[PDB]
């Protein structure tokens, strides 16, 4: 019967948008409590039943340059390659989808602002694993590294995704084959025993339950690389959608949201502490977060907290707070917007960035609250 | 007397915002006529009098790793290093400044939409020149490559700027010491005999009339790297400005403007061809340009023309056109917005991105025209 009966159990407090397959986000109240999202609260995005993997008999398959196959046990992956730790934010393409649906309904999981989490990942460098397999530093022309998961649909197609070969081999890009998450082994929901982590790139490419790495002249031929996770114009309908026309999403644009306080809340007069997160793709650092209480007319600069990465390697979000005076018996529209190190900014409104898939939702986050007497 | 008497003569048709020092842009009607901006129309940004350089006695000074100096004539730079051609768009930080001034006056040259041009640059790779000087591929920690121009103020401080060491040494980043522009020698206004060209980065760093390259633990100590060309919050005043707080601008965000038709124009009924440019920093390709005639309510996808670069090396703008039906006796608000390969977008309005320096002006360009009876 149930194809999902072997799924792991989860922490009780989550905002679950789908039980089967399991897709949940942490309550926004907890999301920015901590710089590293605890493993139990880390948002979970599963397309399929969670694989049950016996650790000893697991083998990761890596296709070598000549068409032969290298085969790696969990123990080999731990012992043969220097462990590297990378703190990276994973964000779903559809984070903040629900705000986009308010304009015009979209297809997809109705994510609120918490389809984003941060962990310290430990594992083998993908670069080292490929050099070990025999691949050079540089292949000429345009190449991609395909990943397949152990999870498959009833008809047998695995979850798959790819990244450009150059990113796979770059020391600076920090692409990991991770077996470790916030210092413990990878939880089942997060890809036990091995997942790719692609810093600075949409979560879709961080393939969980990794069963194969292949180098190819093209992208992953899988449905989710070729006919999904792509952004379109505000005009594109379902009968006119053309996935050949847009690039697969890799790097994500600058993003931010307010996590404290929550919409509709009553706040005590005097002082309010507004908190949130901000993040940008491509290793671009968040350099500023502006916060408004008057719906986006005046702004003040927030305080930023982060782990100060080297230029071009800002893989982790910035958490932000602003403590500001609030008067008895007023309504506030709390708004936040972030600015990255290439000075990309977030757009004012959602309607002009609307799309049928509900991805890439990065317009200013607005939270309407009231102050008591 | 005149410190500017030796300045070169210019093409008569330019939009000159300053004669002394000379700062001009091409008429918007010509700007997107051609993919490569002709040398005579290429926008010109001079802080200072244009140096008069005798080609034979010119020497470029490169400080080696140990504190000695390498000295290179124009002939050596041409003969010792394989010439590399790079097609790159230079854009001023203050492009479209005048739209920002409409909200609240700013300090700076009142650029309209044409402080941007594209040329094929030929010259020595900066990377090769540094390897020749003895520098390694990688220095540990945070390093910068400083550039000084031959132009100096009356008190002797030269124009200077820097870029990160990693960009200087990257094969993929295409940083050139150029002596060639659209197939002819560099014109005086554009840096004869040698300029840096830093693809994907604000024009400020493409130091003209190059007289020195130095490698240093810090950025260029010059006024224009440390106390200018930095973006601030919509709230920052002149008495509260703090240049220690923001990153020097390097990569620029996604940008676009409508060049045809021009504001206020009358257009014949039936069909109108709207044209423009779009571009993004950091080698990020423009993947889509949306165009509106109704002030930003509905949109249609424009046709893109470009030189199809490898991923991450889209140094040149995209020109765009959309041919669309126009009805007798209506007013149109023509609006354009572009989307890059990291899916960064342009914000709706200018007020929320306002700053006292008038830089980073990338809100949607809006052109109001009428159609005749
Ligand atoms: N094998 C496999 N890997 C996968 C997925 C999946 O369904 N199967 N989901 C992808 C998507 S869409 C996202 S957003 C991230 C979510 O990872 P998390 O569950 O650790 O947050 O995993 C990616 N990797
Ligand atoms: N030596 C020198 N280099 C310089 C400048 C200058 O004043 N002196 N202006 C800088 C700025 S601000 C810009 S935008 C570009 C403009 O180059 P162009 O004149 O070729 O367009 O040159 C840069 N390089
Ligand atoms: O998260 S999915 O629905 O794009
Ligand atoms: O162009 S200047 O005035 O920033
Ligand atoms: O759907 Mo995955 O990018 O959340
Ligand atoms: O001022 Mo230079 O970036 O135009």
């Amino acid at each position: 019967q149930d194809p999902f009966a072997g799924d792991p159990p989860r922490h009780p407090g989550l905002r679950v948008n789908s039980q089967k397959p399991f897709n949940a986000e942490p309550p926004a109240e907890l999301l920015a409590e901590r710089f590293l999202t605890p493993n139990e609260l880390f948002f979970t995005r599963n397309h399929l039943p969670v694989p049950a993997v016996e650790p000893s008999s697991y083998r990761l398959r890596v296709d070598g340059p000549g068409g032969g196959t290298l085969s790696l046990s969990l123990a080999e992956l731990r012992s043969r390659f220097p462990k590297h730790e990378v703190t990276a934010t994973l964000q779903s393409a559809g984070n903040r989808r629900s705000e986009m649906s308010r304009v015009r309904p979209v297809k997809g999981l109705p994510w609120d602002i918490g389809a984003i989490s941060t962990a310290r990942w430990g594992g083998a460098r993908l670069r080292d694993v490929l050099l070990h397999a025999g691949f050079p530093e540089e292949l000429q022309g345009e190449w991609h590294v395909c990943f397949e998961g152990l999870d498959a649909d009833p008809g047998g197609a695995p979850y798959g995704a790819s990244i450009p070969y150059g990113r796979a081999l770059s020391p600076a890009a920090d692409v990991l084959l991770a077996y470790e998450m916030n210092g413990t082994e990878l939880p089942r929901d997060h890809g036990f025993p091995v997942r790719v982590v692609v810093p600075g790139v949409v979560g879709a490419r961080s393939v969980k339950w990794l069963r194969r790495v292949a180098v190819s002249p093209d992208e992953s031929p899988s449905h989710w690389q070729q006919n999904d996770y792509k952004g379109f114009s505000p005009c594109v309908d379902w009968d006119t959608v053309d996935y050949r026309t847009a690039p697969a999403i890799q790097e994500l644009p600058v993003q931010s949201a307010v996590t404290q306080p929550r919409p509709g809340a009553a706040v005590p007069p005097g002082e309010l502490t507004v908190k949130g997160y901000a993040w940008s793709g491509g290793g671009r650092e968040v350099v500023r977060v502006d916060v408004s209480l008057d719906g986006g007319r005046t702004w003040k600069v927030a305080r930023l907290m982060g782990d100060k990465a080297p230029p071009g390697r800002a893989w982790a979000w910035a958490l932000w707070e602003l403590t500001v005076p609030v008067e008895a018996g007023t309504e506030l529209e709390i708004v936040c917007k972030a600015v990255d190190s290439s000075y990309n900014v977030q757009p004012d409104s959602v309607a002009p960035i609307w799309n049928l898939r509900g991805v890439l939702s990065t317009a200013w986050h607005r939270v309407r609250v009231s102050v008591q007497d």
